[PDB]
């Protein structure tokens, strides 16, 4: 395909104006793309460019290029590919500050995800970089982060709680109106609620596993 | 008010032995209280007079009467409230000694609480006085009455599991008689003991988070 | 008994040769007992045979012993004691070579464990170890080996929250089945998934407290 042969000008990389071309149009192809197994090819090429070549411009370039892809999507599967390829970018640089800027950008992609589970996949390659990364002062700006994201699962486990109180305290209201009258109606409809119980409750304990992974992490 | 003329006479300042007749009062005033809110003020006046004067006769006896108002209490709004103003006359202390006693109280007050979701916002303002506190000696002593905490929400956790698989158990014999005889009254009280598991598996999941976050904190 | 008097035997200690013809049929007659309270005896006194006496191929072959007994028995609570009786042989060593090998050996029952509990009863031993251990290096192989545990209690709190995510989406398609057709025959089906699912959610809050637990040992 031309993203095929797109990828193929890339391995020559014989100048950093060639590249810029080509990076410009893999990331407009990759958007408004539906096909995720293409993006994630594009993905992979795009962090092998940064990953190899020179200049801060360029790899700054395609890390925000990777971070659009990863706001606008709302696909868990694909954010985390593109959190693992910032995740490779930043163990394979030879700049503190470039490794830095990759980890406030993985920040502000916690922030803005609304699932917990994604949070913890986030804190789980920033703690890779951290173990490889050597020298403090740096380690210790992981660990800030670190503590960051485990506040973002924290205040996730308390709004699933706060919702699977309401929703509990719906079922002891709803089980009120059952002890008046026993009818079928009363019953299927306290089913409904029981049913609506256990699924907030299934995603609270996600939300809490997530948690608990990223305590263990740090 | 009175109280709130009580207040005003704090205000001034001019000599200890006033201000002692002062806080004696307005202890006894919020006890055999049912405002709160009045309560609150009462606090948060109290834990102005310890934050500010001298002496530590009066603080310890101002920090005793905090502590006596969270025992008594049985609204935890209350004494989380008093909690924060322990927390807060700590950190605004010049005295290492002051700020033990205050930790050991707190301490205290959260081996008391029934609440694991107290012992968890406890350790939350022990955590803030920790990070403000500077000097080593005196954080390992945060350190390690946080790790007790942590050991009361980890009990607070067993007993939890312990009554939730118990009314499982009787949600499993329950079950067993649903299948002998598929009637109305025994399929109502089937979704009573549901009932009874949602709340119990609801308030383990609450106190599963204060355990979270009791670790976080740490 | 014959184990009562082949116990007595062992309090001479007159020999290495006799203690290892004593040690030999008393992990025998512990293989193929059903009694659990005879086997912990015999669990109790090859620890304090360990314990005392001298020479590591002893005590490396009580261990191993030991070890055995843990991995044919189906009971947590005997599994349990023999974690207890590992731990108190290394509390009491002079070799740190000695409790590298019992504390590898402890990493080992817990891979095979198929209990989160009993990981986190297993990493319980092991903080306690390293809390009287002293000497760094040896505490840091500690930790280590405490990282490792974490691991596991994951790894099986990932697979309870997948199979509550399964029996959820049966619970969620046989609620689809009871708004087609209110009949009785429906409704205890849906009551029979329903505590399925309860089940399978207290299973999950006591992986999920173990490996807070654990967390805490850290």
């Amino acid at each position: 395909e031309r993203v095929a042969e797109l990828a193929a000008e890339a391995v020559r990389a014989t100048d950093k104006e060639e590249v810029i071309e080509i990076v410009k149009e893999l990331a407009e192809l990759a958007k408004q793309s539906t096909d995720s197994e293409l993006v994630n090819f594009i993905v992979r090429a795009l962090a092998a460019v940064a990953i190899a070549a020179q200049d801060k411009e360029l790899v700054i370039y395609i890390v925000k290029i990777l971070a659009e892809l990863a706001k606008q999507s709302t696909d868990s599967e694909l954010v985390n590919e593109i959190v693992k390829a910032l995740a490779e970018v930043a163990k394979a640089a030879t700049d503190k500050e470039l490794v830095k800027y990759i980890v406030d950008i993985l920040l502000e992609l916690a922030k803005q995800a609304d699932d917990a589970t994604l949070v913890a996949k986030i804190a789980e390659q920033l703690a890779e970089v951290r173990e490889e990364a050597k020298d403090k002062e740096l380690q210790e700006r992981i660990d800030r982060v670190l503590k960051k994201l485990i506040e973002i699962t924290l205040r996730a486990l308390e709004e699933s709680l706060r919702e699977l109180r309401r929703i509990l305290e719906e079922l002891k209201e709803m089980l009120e109106r059952l002890e008046k009258n026993p009818d079928k109606d009363v019953i299927v409809k306290v089913l409904k609620v029981i049913v609506k119980a256990i699924e907030a409750s299934v995603r609270n304990q996600q939300i809490s596993a997530a948690n608990q992974k990223a305590l263990a992490l740090l």
